[PDB]
């Protein structure tokens, strides 16, 4: 809940998405040196972790166990900085210096690392804690996988057999799958736990999601991006999931004026296409003050639209949220922009027998790709306008401090809806943000492994819906109910030569399935694919399957349409994402 522990979390995820897949040297000593200054310079972040969730779920961890886990990840320090100095080394000196004895001395540093994460990690499971220690556990786990895959790199060249490679690679498959099981189950006991009636139980029900999301799924979700013999290149990948930030509202407690748990969270977006803030309207009423001089004018209700994914410009518009203007409607466009921070103002006003608090004013910091302009656009109450009380900035902030805001930020606006207070006492508004890892362009790169989530298609077809992801993907998946065409997503080759591709999709199947992948509506791609799951079945790590489509093909086009068949009544197929992998 301390902004220090999120900019970490959020640090490390920037971070990690440049060395996914497989890394130059230079970027993976690079990367490990700002790693060992982010999670692991002391017991400090270690501390600051257990804090976020004891905070998150008011609960402690008994002393004896957090002293045990404080005790473990010191040694794991030391034992992660020793092999990051010789990798360090083995990365700088010439390959005709490598001699057998440093071959050796760096088998010995990464075996002892290695193992020492299979001593502690239960350390982080404590039974009765299992959800305090979740981000420990994340950090500490995403650390191991990240290590166990620079066996597979490097093995070959330290001087390893061929079996202790092997014994490597498949501990780190093993244990991918088990991180990323205890990681959702855990996060879904203390998510599931924070669940009331009160508008208090969902600003904290929320926030638990938001910065466990930040801190636990968005580093799970990376996992896989480790298998650098599934991904024996650089990889190009985003975050598709969204996050809200805490309600932006004037006082530290309402009185129960809170909108209910149940009239947020049902109102919330429900999964969808990936979609950006096109514009919001907002409307604005008059708070008199009791004794006139403290009056003020404040956001009561709003429209917003959002545009789709590239390849249709049909813009969003929402219904309306909130209460009516009785001022003059204010329009802020922002098309072509990114938001990258909201600062609010909110004023209030004590009655005899009440308090009203509104917010007053709000400055969108954006971003134009097109011109690389930083502007700003303000609504602005016009009356009695306050202090500044609220920035995004504390929720979100930014990858690096290294960079200015405009280059460094996390997270952009997509989404604004303005929830009504019980008893017409006012107006809470609430903002959903995405990542920035999002490309718009839907870009297939010439030389890494390009991921496109099925979330970035600009239409569905045949009852293909979105629904929540399992919560290790890093947003929502498609589900497939009818034989027929499913998604059609719009891709931007980088390249106008004609580089070949093949395609991975990575899916969960009730049943042998047939997909079918056209380009403008002309099929190049048609294979078999296996049965993952039984109807039923809740959606775990080892539910989904990679699968390769045979043939190489060219983008002529930009259309690409994923259909399915092979369905029987009841049978359901999710469709996570399509992987384009160039070849000769």
């Amino acid at each position: 809940t301390t902004k220090d522990v999120i900019q970490k979390g959020i640090s490390v995820v920037g971070d990690l998405l440049g060395v996914v897949g497989f890394p130059f040297g230079g970027a993976l000593v690079s990367f490990y040196t700002n790693f060992l200054n982010t999670i692991w310079p002391s017991e400090d972040p270690w501390k600051a972790f257990m804090e976020q969730v004891e905070a998150l779920m008011d609960q402690k961890i008994a002393d004896y166990a957090k002293n045990k886990a404080l005790a473990e990840l010191q040694g794991l320090q030391n034992n992660v900085e020793d092999y990051v100095s010789a990798l360090s080394s083995w990365q700088k000196n010439p390959v005709s210096s490598r001699n057998p004895h440093s071959q050796g001395r760096i088998r010995e540093l990464f075996s002892q690392a290695e193992s020492h994460f299979r001593n502690s990690m239960p350390s982080f499971a404590i039974s009765g804690y299992e959800v305090l220690f979740l981000t420990t556990y994340a950090q500490a786990a995403n650390t191991h996988l990240f290590l166990l895959k620079d066996a597979q790199i490097y093995g070959e060249e330290w001087g390893y057999e061929k079996e202790d490679i092997a014994e490597f690679y498949k501990r780190q498959l093993k244990l991918t799958q088990e991180y990323t099981d205890h990681c959702v189950k855990w996060y879904n006991v203390g998510l599931d736990k924070l669940r009331g009636s009160s508008y208090e139980s969902w600003v904290n029900f929320n926030r638990y999601r938001r910065e466990m999301t930040l801190t636990v799924l968005d580093l799970i979700a990376l996992f896989p991006l480790y298998d650098v013999r599934l991904y024996p290149k650089e990889v190009k990948t985003e975050l598709t999931r969204d996050v809200l930030t805490d309600p932006i509202v004037g006082v530290n407690n309402l009185r129960g004026y809170g909108t209910t748990f149940s009239n947020i969270e049902n109102y919330i977006r429900k999964p969808h296409l990936f979609d950006y803030l096109h514009r919001i309207q907002f409307h604005t009423r008059f708070q008199p003050g009791y004794y006139g001089n403290d009056s003020f004018n404040y956001w009561s209700g709003n429209y917003v639209s959002t545009r789709p994914s590239i390849g249709s410009n049909d813009i969003i518009t929402s219904p309306f949220y909130g209460n009516k203007s009785s001022e003059p409607v204010q329009k802020l466009e922002f098309k072509g922009e990114k938001v990258y921070r909201a600062v609010a103002n909110t004023n209030l006003a004590v009655w005899p027998s009440a308090v009203y608090s509104g917010v007053t004013k709000v400055k969108f910091s954006q971003y134009n790709d097109k011109t690389k302009k930083a502007s700003k656009q303000t609504y602005d109450s016009k009356r009695n306008v306050g202090a500044v009380s609220w920035d995004s900035i504390d929720q979100l902030p930014p990858e690096t401090k290294k960079k200015p805001l405009k280059k460094g930020y996390s997270h952009q606006l997509n989404y604004v809806m303005c929830f009504l207070m019980q008893g017409s006492r006012g107006t809470i508004p609430v903002l959903t943000w995405t990542h920035k890892s999002v490309d718009f362009f839907n870009m297939i790169d010439s030389k890494k492994i390009t991921q496109l989530p099925l979330v970035k298609a600009y239409k569905l077809q045949s009852g293909a819906s979105v629904v929540a992801g399992p919560r290790f993907t890093g947003g929502d998946i498609i589900q497939c109910t009818e034989n027929g065409s499913a998604a059609t997503i719009y891709v931007t080759p980088d390249v106008s030569y004609s580089q070949k591709y093949r395609a991975r999709i990575h899916y969960a199947s009730t049943s042998q399935i047939t997909f079918t992948l056209s380009l403008d509506g002309a099929p190049f791609n048609q294979y078999y694919f296996d049965k993952t799951i039984n109807k039923g079945d809740t959606l775990t790590y080892n539910s989904f399957n990679l699968a390769s489509f045979s043939t190489p093909f060219e983008l002529s086009g930009n259309n690409l349409q994923i259909g399915v068949t092979g369905l029987s009544a009841g049978d359901k197929v999710y469709i996570d994402k399509i992987e384009f992998i160039p070849v000769n």
